[PDB]
């Protein structure tokens, strides 16, 4: 529970990607997380964990039509942190069938924020990005495969960050 995953609930999206300036798309349809890019910055980057844990499907409303209908999903939700100031807030749902091979490390990540840079033996993809805007805030959802095995990832981005 915060405010910030409150805002990220609240974002509304769009099927299709709005024609918005270059740089500000740069960032929207970065294919990773935001870590390494945030790092980019000049800053040191680190995770405050709001929520990790096993829910079942009345907890994923929204994540739940684009995804593989199970009896739980790990939930983890954080607040990524530039030299200690939010940056972003963000919400990851991953079925249970997902958590297998290396990637039941997602489970266990803890603090260690996200980034392709974590899946050394596994390919990434996307096949499902969407932008959303809540107040005047810019967030995204993306569906990601390891493996081919789902994964849905929501980021919102908090006007600390260099989108604004």
């Amino acid at each position: 529970s915060h405010p910030a995953l409150t805002q990220l609930r609240a974002l509304r999206y769009s099927k299709e990607i709005p024609a918005l300036d270059p740089q500000l798309l740069d960032w929207l349809l970065l294919e990773d997380s935001m870590t390494k890019r945030f790092e980019q910055q000049g800053k040191t980057v680190s995770v405050t964990m709001i929520r990790e844990g096993f829910v079942e499907q009345n907890e994923i409303p929204e994540e739940l039509p684009l995804l593989p209908k199970e009896s739980r999903y790990w939930l983890r939700e954080i607040l990524l942190c530039a030299d200690g100031e939010p940056w972003l807030a963000g919400r990851t749902v991953v079925p249970v069938s997902t958590l297998s091979g290396p990637e039941l490390a997602l489970q266990k990540l803890g603090k260690t924020p996200l980034g392709r840079y974590l899946f050394t033996s596994s390919t990434l993809t996307r096949d499902f990005i969407e932008i959303g805007r809540d107040a005047g805030l810019w967030g995204r959802r993306s569906r990601l495969r390891l493996s081919g095995k789902p994964l849905l990832l929501t980021e919102l981005f908090l006007p600390a960050s260099p989108l604004y």
